[PDB]
């Protein structure tokens, strides 16, 4: 797998569904608990994502070749999981504050978050 | 000459990556209070500007994904654009004064790698 591009796409598709939910919230005056939990979300993300900045310049330096020792490959894979239980949390948030109302779960949410980051 | 949202955060994702790329460096290297603030200066202007062009991720969507603005909002994003190719020039002077590139050369090669995470 490319290390690098896929805790960024990861990091990414969280920060653009933060923005997504914080304009939601305002266009549509969101509870002061609401506002909470969300800004809760955003710090865990800005957590996780330092603990993979090492393999951003990690990659580009050691010619681009992505051949990672043992314990780095591992520490990627926690992160990457961390990663994918905050989107779970996301999509509930989304879910818990009425978006995607009459729609089919958060399925076009998720297409247009896509769009964004590729 | 932007087409929205997809503009707007795929700028604010580059400049994200280029800082994660300098502190990842830093890391390695070894840095200094100072040599590692200098960095925090330009990662607290992207996350100024990233939360006033934030409200256009949800805009957007509200309407039809389609980059349709209102005067207010238009003259406000073209503002934002401008700062954040500033930073983005900021971040380059940052690569070469740290010592990560040497010429126009380097920088290529690093925003090159920045780009192919991104997209």
């Amino acid at each position: 797998f490319n290390g690098a591009q896929t805790v960024i796409q990861k990091i990414s598709w969280l920060r653009t569904a933060i923005a997504f939910l914080k304009g939601y919230m305002e266009t549509t005056g969101a509870t002061k608990k609401e506002l909470e939990q969300v800004e809760k979300l955003k710090e865990r993300v800005d957590e996780i994502a330092t603990a993979v900045n090492w393999d951003v310049y990690a990659q580009y330096a050691r010619g681009d070749f992505n051949l990672l020792s043992d314990d780095e490959y591992k520490e990627i894979q926690k992160a990457l999981l961390v990663l994918e239980d905050i989107k779970e949390q996301i999509i509930v948030e989304m879910l818990r504050v009425g978006l995607a109302q009459g729609q089919m779960g958060t399925l076009k949410i998720s297409d247009y978050l896509d769009s964004l980051d590729s």
